[PDB]
């Protein structure tokens, strides 16, 4: 199997605006995730040609990854904190349906969950 085109990281219809909030989302909370030491799985969409994985897109139907947000973001394709921290939420949730519990990157995905809650519970006034 090929893997799917990547999800669409830009779009010239959407309005665009820089919000207290998207700034946070950008310069504190991917920031922080992108450069800790679990980042390395989730910067980029999951390859399954590459890894030999089959059934990962037959399981997974809406692929996200913190590449994918980080253009998000640079691109100003989103314009409600929401539809981002939407994006997070979904990345950690397919590490979840497709990897086994026991795995080691579900204890990755969870340390960095843990971490995007703490900074999002930090997020700006509107
Ligand atoms: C022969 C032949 C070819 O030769 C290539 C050589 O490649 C290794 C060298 N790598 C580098 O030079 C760059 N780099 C960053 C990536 O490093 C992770 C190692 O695997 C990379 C590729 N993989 C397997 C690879 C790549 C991407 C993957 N994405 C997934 C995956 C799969 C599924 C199913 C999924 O749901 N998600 C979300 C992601 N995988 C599968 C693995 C994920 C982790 O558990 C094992 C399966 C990927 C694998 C690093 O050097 C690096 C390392 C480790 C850390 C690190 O974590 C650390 C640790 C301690 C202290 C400090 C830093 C930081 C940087």
């Amino acid at each position: 199997s090929m893997n799917p085109p990547p999800p669409e990281t830009s779009n010239p219809n959407k309005p665009k605006r820089q919000t207290n909030q998207l700034q946070y989302l950008l310069r504190v909370v991917l920031k922080t995730l992108w450069k800790h030491q679990f980042a390395w799985p989730f910067q980029q969409p999951v390859d399954a040609v590459k890894l030999n994985l089959p059934d990962y897109y037959k399981i997974i139907k809406t692929p996200m990854d913190m590449g994918t947000i980080k253009k998000r973001l640079e691109n100003n394709y989103y314009w409600n904190a929401q539809e981002c921290i939407q994006d997070f939420n979904t990345m950690f949730t397919n590490c979840y349906i497709y990897n086994k519990p026991g795995d080691d990157i579900v204890l990755m995905a969870e340390a960095l969950e843990k971490l995007f809650l703490q900074k999002i519970n930090e997020l700006p006034t509107e």
